[PDB]
């Protein structure tokens, strides 16, 4: 006999993008759950090898609970689902019906990682509900929107709002960035971060995020400086709606020369004794070491490059230099601001 | 030098479902274009063999123009696109960014028939815009929604609103059904309809729509009579929100016996001299002929079964017996009501 939340629950797939995008929307989902006053089922994060990673393996449940009411996916499946969310009542929630690429619907389980995510917790949907007629959908930005959610999907009939995709803005709104202070790395991640730092990174150290795979270069070469709209996390350095300047290809994709000059500069600025590099592809260790040869310091990376432990290391750095467009860099910026530790971005 | 509409244009893919669903949303799109006061680019309809069928091959442009301002796809590509919609300005419009199954976006051209549709008219998108923050999206149902469309997407910057999917409710709202009176079959279709009738269908004739492929049977066996919500076109026989009765599996998927009894009954009722059958699969010609043997009349079908000419034939029938759940049957019902000719449905 489990006593469940009378207001009910939200559960969702963090089904868009890599970890950067997933954390970016997760901040919004926390706000949305708080605003609706429903318990948030903490997601399994998704990694592409498909691997589901429990929230609690990465971040501390105790800490996130200081923002809003939460349960782990483990608690939800074992303790909550059996008494309030039987298989006959499992409905998925999306904006509008869509054509499968099956009747018109959300297609919550079509493709990867959509299907694997829900299959991980033995969930099949027996119907869809739509929220497009609630003004702003999940924004809660508009008058009567919050109440329409309560009106349209009452907890008795709808104890679980299960979302096909994260019910949150992408990219995240400035108002949710500070929620990052409630994402505290797990003990395992923090131990690993500390071990690496003591083993390889003489203090003070500069940590850098480099983004340079072909997919990334393609997005950067599309930038329109005349319209100058946000791209991914670009507002982190340029302000809301870019009121501070123009997003350039130099900012999105700094050249090897631009990277090396700016690293040498930042090392000089703080009298750094080591450099840490995290990258999606080219860590430029050999080129950076060649550049820092006169300072008698070296650059170090993780092998293999553990995404989560690298974020934690960058969070602990004496100085962080990130890529302004990258949501992965945005995790670091927000942690350093709120979890203020000095940060900088390439080309700004 | 073409003088174009200062208010601009709407173009869309009828990217959901077979022709029934496509016409169902098209009625809504006509209303939406009318409400926004933008010229509607008439779609190419989609058939799965992927084949694009020009609007004007099926329906009369003159007739639809009596509802709202329209141009054919041919006019749009040759006369309009070159002066107001250059490749650099071709943006797609959807509710929210989504994950491709590519950066987050509408993915207007991912899969089939999405990609082939836009490739048919040589359109590639260079960016996405979202409309989820306009209350109700394309509903225009809500106060300030119409004006937010005008405010957010002005014709100067946005001369073409190009939609990834039809910007219309599915299933269609009762308020749009009467718009079907502005869909008048082309001369080619009507000639073919008449030829078949004179050749095979002694008057008066009963026309029947039969739906029975495996995919269909699967949807019908999911019906919940206790919640009794609309399914596809079911409101055509049961009223808005089913205020008239309960949608049953008998209505959705009538048995062979139920079909045969009800056909014999309807033939009796009007002293019918022939039967016409249109089906997605089993036309039951041999079983129906066995049943009508005592009336000395026969059932006839088209070979191969031309979807469009069959709808036109059913529209002209002395009595139509349709499937209440089917949007294909709903085309017939609405034509007979508005284009009132007698209609009936199996199991009601």
């Amino acid at each position: 006999a489990e006593a469940t939340d009378p207001n009910g629950y939200i559960v969702f797939c963090p089904c868009m993008g890599r970890f950067g995008n997933q954390v970016d929307q997760f901040l919004g989902v926390l706000a949305f759950a708080k605003a609706l006053d429903r318990t948030l089922v903490l997601p399994n994060f998704i990694e592409f090898k498909t691997k589901m990673i429990p929230f609690e393996f990465l971040f501390q449940v105790g800490t996130v609970a200081k923002y809003t009411r939460v349960v782990t996916m483990q608690e939800f499946t074992k303790k909550i689902m059996p008494t309030v969310w039987p298989p006959e009542k499992r409905k998925a929630f999306c904006w509008t019906p869509r054509q499968a690429i099956a009747e018109p619907g959300c297609h919550s389980k079509e493709g990867n990682p959509f299907g694997p995510y829900w299959d991980q917790i033995d969930v099949s949907f027996v119907g869809d509900e739509y929220f497009g007629d609630i003004p702003g959908g999940f924004d809660l930005n508009q008058m009567g929107s919050r109440k329409k959610w309560l009106e349209k999907f009452p907890s008795e009939e709808y104890p679980v709002l299960a979302f096909s995709s994260a019910p949150a803005p992408f990219p995240s709104k400035g108002k949710v960035w500070s929620i990052q202070k409630y994402l505290r790395w797990s003990s395992r991640i923090t131990e690993q971060a500390k071990k690496f730092i003591s083993a390889n990174l003489a203090k003070p150290f500069v940590a850098v995020h480099l983004r340079n795979d072909a997919d990334w270069v393609r997005v950067c070469e599309h930038i329109d400086t005349t319209t100058n709209r946000p791209l991914f996390a670009s507002e982190q350095c340029l302000g809301e709606g870019h009121h501070l300047g123009t997003l350039t290809k130099e900012i999105c994709s700094p050249s090897k020369q631009q990277i090396l000059e700016q690293i040498v500069e930042k090392v000089g600025s703080i009298g750094a004794k080591s450099v840490f590099v995290a990258s999606d592809k080219d860590h430029m260790i050999d080129e950076i070491n060649e550049a820092l040869k006169p300072y008698e310091i070296e650059a170090h990376r993780q092998e293999p490059d553990d995404m989560y432990t690298s974020l934690a290391i960058m969070g602990r750095a004496d100085l962080f230099v990130g890529n302004c467009v990258s949501t992965f860099s945005h995790i670091v910026k927000r942690e350093r601001d709120h979890a203020p530790r000095p940060s900088a971005f390439f080309g700004i």
